[PDB]
């Protein structure tokens, strides 16, 4: 393997985010361990599992978990880690809980102690503080990431990596513009990884199959790479994608080839996304018929 980690998001448990609690099998679904196994057989060793904070811990983030949703999170994590791969536990929440900005680091720390306690003995779990903080106070984003770390380590979950995320939708291309204060995060286990996301369409939203140019990915990560190096930090690309076309194929490999020459800071990359409810989605990595599984995975083989 070229990178420490290379794999895919396994999306579904966060679907239908407007329906809370929502109903499993109707509004959301958990990943399929059999198709995860296929991706593992292809060489992937990390799987990021989005879920909603409100579905895992309803009403108040300081309360008790929902038994049903937690049981399925547990089963998904174990399906990944029992094979030897890493499972990223991702509260896919944008820094918000019931659609309000999480303004209490203390409440967030308690949420994270609750979650980390369920996984504290599993060294292949990775805790991801929150997906894509955005449009909120920059000091608060720093403090929420630190509160998550403190809660996780307080639970005795000390072996695991922690993926921290920044503002501006944790974008790599925007990182130095807004997220410099993230350099001050502390972890007694010294296992912080800075998770950045990078899409390749014009606005970086990852909603169009069209990429700006054949070099846009490598261009959009250069300053983030320099920031990680200058500050003595390590990073991962926790979401990236491009359409099944020639320009995007080239942009994807150019980005990954650049990361491969900068592994002093880059630990790897995670595609967005696999999962069982993507259908004809332009970026679907879901075996055996997702568009990216068929048409993009062949160009990712060099990194597996």
């Amino acid at each position: 393997k070229v990178f420490q980690w290379f794999g895919s998001n396994e999306s579904g448990a966060e679907f239908g985010s407007q329906n809370l609690p929502g109903v499993e099998g109707k509004d959301y679904i958990w990943p399929d361990p059999n198709t995860i196994d296929t991706l593992i057989s292809k060489g992937m060793n990390i799987f990021r599992v989005p879920f909603m904070m409100e579905r895992l811990v309803p009403n108040s983030m300081t309360g008790s978990p929902d038994p049903n949703y937690l049981a399925d999170l547990i089963a998904t994590v174990n399906a990944i880690t029992q094979k030897g791969a890493y499972a990223v536990v991702d509260p896919h929440n944008y820094g918000r809980y019931y659609n309000s900005i999480i303004s209490s680091p203390s409440d967030f720390q308690t949420f994270w102690k609750t979650v980390a306690s369920q996984f504290a003995s599993n060294p292949l779990v990775i805790f991801d503080t929150n997906n894509q903080y955005h449009d909120m106070d920059q000091t608060l984003v720093l403090n929420l990431n630190q509160a998550a770390i403190d809660g996780i380590r307080s639970a005795g979950a000390t072996s695991q990596y922690i993926f921290v995320e920044g503002n501006s939708w944790t974008g790599a291309w925007t990182w130095t513009n807004v997220n410099d204060n993230m350099k001050s995060l502390t972890d007694p286990s010294d296992k912080i990884i800075y998770e950045m996301h990078q899409f390749l369409d014009s606005d970086g939203s990852g909603t169009s199959a069209t990429c700006v140019s054949s070099t846009i990915g490598q261009e959009r990560i250069t300053s983030a790479t320099q920031w990680l190096r200058a500050n003595g930090k390590k990073g991962i690309i926790g979401e990236f994608a491009g359409g099944a076309n020639d320009v995007c194929e080239t942009a994807i490999t150019g980005m990954l080839d650049y990361m491969a020459q900068n592994t002093d800071v880059w630990t790897g990359a995670i595609w967005w996304a696999a999962g069982p409810w993507w259908g004809d989605y332009i970026f679907s990595m879901e075996p055996d018929n997702g568009i990216a599984y068929q048409q993009i995975l062949p160009i990712l083989t060099p990194y597996l």
